[PDB]
């Protein structure tokens, strides 16, 4: 099955998922000089006050912090979005070294990691239906750089020892995702796709300009996770990022001057 290795990695995905070579694939390089300020963008609204986390899962590709999305609570609205998008999960992509790990790049700069907060358009009723629509999902992308520790990340870091291997999960209630946001909500936006198979072209990407800082010790604990299951040979969960894909007929818009 698909993964991030030499024999099952991003360069192989097109054989089982031909949309890998499509017209709106993600991630992309964000050319900051070409991106144009868009005055038609409305104010972005991230309303996570009532977010209700449930569980954390190692799925063999990353780990997901899952939310109860059965009521209208943690919502993303405004910016490029029409209507309301509900938070369902977040996860990260990261590197084996501090010099790589992000999926999006900024003037070809790779960050140490990238946080994806995944939301579905409530007009489609649930996330499984939403992902089949061109405006079905909105992913808020946040870059991570190595420096000062992120206090709001530490509860995630400390539970990772309990979900080391593929298929392990743990209770993860009362986690506040507001502790993972930077100060500024300045962003770039473009139409794209899931960055993992099935690579569906159903995502509005909103990538924040300001990275968050995490400590070397925090990211080192991400790198102790395993792609493999319990009782299988250890394959460290590192470099679980897809490289930048062709921009093709797309414009990246900036929320800021
Ligand atoms: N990397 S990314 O583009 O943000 C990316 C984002 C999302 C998914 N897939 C899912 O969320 C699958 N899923 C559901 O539909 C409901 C729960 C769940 O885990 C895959 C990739
Ligand atoms: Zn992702």
């Amino acid at each position: 099955h698909w993964g991030y290795g030499k024999h099952n990695g991003p360069e192989h995905w097109h054989k089982d998922f031909p949309i890998a070579k499509g017209e709106r694939q993600s991630p992309v390089d964000i050319d900051t000089h070409t991106a144009k300020y868009d005055p038609s963008l409305k104010p972005l609204s991230v309303s996570y006050d009532q977010a209700t986390s449930l569980r954390i899962l190692n799925n063999g590709h990353a780990f997901n912090v899952e939310f109860d999305d059965s009521q209208d609570k943690a919502v993303l609205k405004g910016g490029p979005l029409d209507g309301t998008y509900r938070l369902i999960q977040f996860h990260f992509h990261w590197g084996s070294l501090d010099g790589q790990g992000s999926e999006h790049t900024v003037d070809k700069k790779k960050y140490a990691a990238e946080l994806h907060l995944v939301h579905w358009n409530t007009k489609y009723g649930d996330c499984g239906k939403a992902v089949q629509q061109p405006d079905g999902l909105a992913v808020l992308g946040i870059f991570l750089k190595v420096g000062s520790a992120k206090p709001g990340l530490q509860k995630v870091v400390d539970v990772l020892d309990s979900i080391k291997t593929k298929g392990k999960s743990a209770d993860f209630t009362n986690f506040d995702p507001r502790g993972l946001l930077p100060e500024s909500l300045d962003y770039w936006t473009y139409p794209g796709s899931l960055t993992t198979p099935p690579l569906l072209e159903s995502v509005t990407w909103i990538v924040l300009k300001e990275p968050i800082s995490v400590s070397s010790e925090q990211v080192l604990k991400f790198r102790k996770l395993n792609f493999n299951g319990e009782g299988e040979p250890e394959e460290l969960m590192v470099d679980n990022w897809r490289p930048a894909q062709p921009l093709k007929n797309r414009q990246i818009k900036a929320s800021f001057k």
